């Protein structure tokens, strides 16, 4: 009927990573920056630790290992990878490090070093990693610039599975990023591969931006309405009418009507062959991003034994 789930749960030993520093923390919980050193292996493999806040509830611990399950059930260069889980009384999620942050934060610091290169491949490489998880019959419900996470400048992963559904799916209520929602999902609680689409389509504008925040200081309530009247994002300044023309396709009322996420790499990947020609910077080619062809690139982080986790498989 369902083929079934073969994935591997690796329950790891408390003993075996080190936490090193916070990145962040919130709602999620608390996020930190560790190194996993597996048995006698001779590796260490930079890793985040994610713990919800630090009480221990039923409830808790059971959405946090919902989300072990769908990232234990993804393989692909694009999505974040579950090295494992460490059963401590408070359980914790071990997921590869992205070293940069997120996409948004990413933008926001170094718009005067982002060039339309870049900003293409971003795209190109978020609708493969979409796509993926439409091949996995697997509904994101929150993709949003903050939840696409970067290894290295030239390389993004999409990240925050704790919405995500394996395969229209009926939720109800609690918090909802409303802004970064298709209209079906706003009104009548509708989530597909197609509502991912509409949410890339945000995330496209928050790159093309620069980190500027969809619908700025227009109260929640107020989006559903302004949706149904026609309203959408304004073109970017640096948007030529071929990419922003991309964006409002994946804004349409008829969910058959947005792109394919198949049909967004491909026509992403087109551009990113001739950058200059679909995306106009002031400055575009004359700038400049770490590489790990670029002094002090992997110290900016022991080392010797440092191997990434794309590179330890198991
Ligand atoms: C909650 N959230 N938001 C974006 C990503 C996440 S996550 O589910 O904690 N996933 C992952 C996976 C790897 N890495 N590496 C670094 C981070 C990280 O800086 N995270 C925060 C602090 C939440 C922005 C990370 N986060």
């Amino acid at each position: 009927g369902e083929a079934p789930n073969q994935a591997l749960l690796r329950i790891l030993k408390e003993t075996e990573f080190k936490k090193i520093k916070v990145l962040g923390s919130g709602a999620f919980g608390t996020v930190y920056k560790g190194l996993w050193i597996p048995e006698g292996e001779k590796v260490k493999i930079p890793v985040a630790i994610k713990e919800l806040r630090e009480a221990t509830s039923p409830k808790a611990n059971k959405e946090i290992l919902d989300e072990a399950y769908v990232m234990a059930s993804v393989d692909n260069p694009h999505v974040c990878r579950l090295l494992g889980i460490c059963l401590t009384s408070t359980v914790q999620l071990i997921m590869q490090l992205m070293p940069f942050g997120c996409l948004l934060d990413y933008v926001r610091e170094h718009k005067d070093n982002i060039g339309s290169q870049y900003l293409l491949n971003w795209c190109v490489q978020i609708a493969k990693g979409m796509n993926y998880l439409e091949d996995r019959r697997l509904v994101h419900r929150d993709l949003a610039a903050r939840n696409v996470l970067v290894k290295t400048p030239q390389h993004v992963k999409i990240t925050d599975f704790g919405r995500a559904k394996l395969l229209e799916y009926h939720a109800e209520g609690g918090k909802v990023p409303i802004k970064w929602m298709a209209l079906e999902s706003i009104l009548h609680r509708i989530y597909t591969h197609q509502s991912d689409v509409w949410s890339y389509g945000v995330t496209v504008w928050e790159l093309m931006t620069f980190g500027s925040k969809p619908y700025d200081g227009i109260p929640a309530s107020e989006i559903s309405s302004i949706l149904e009247k026609g309203e959408r994002l304004p073109q970017p300044p640096i948007c030529t009418i071929d990419v922003y023309m991309i964006m409002v396709k994946c804004w349409m009322i008829d969910a058959d009507s947005r792109p394919k996420f198949r049909e967004l790499i491909i026509e992403f990947s087109k551009m990113a062959r001739d950058p200059q020609r679909y995306l106009v910077i002031q400055g575009d080619e004359r700038m400049h991003l770490p590489s790990p062809t670029d002094s002090n690139f992997y110290r900016a982080l022991d080392m010797d034994d440092v191997v990434d986790a794309d590179e330890y498989l198991i």
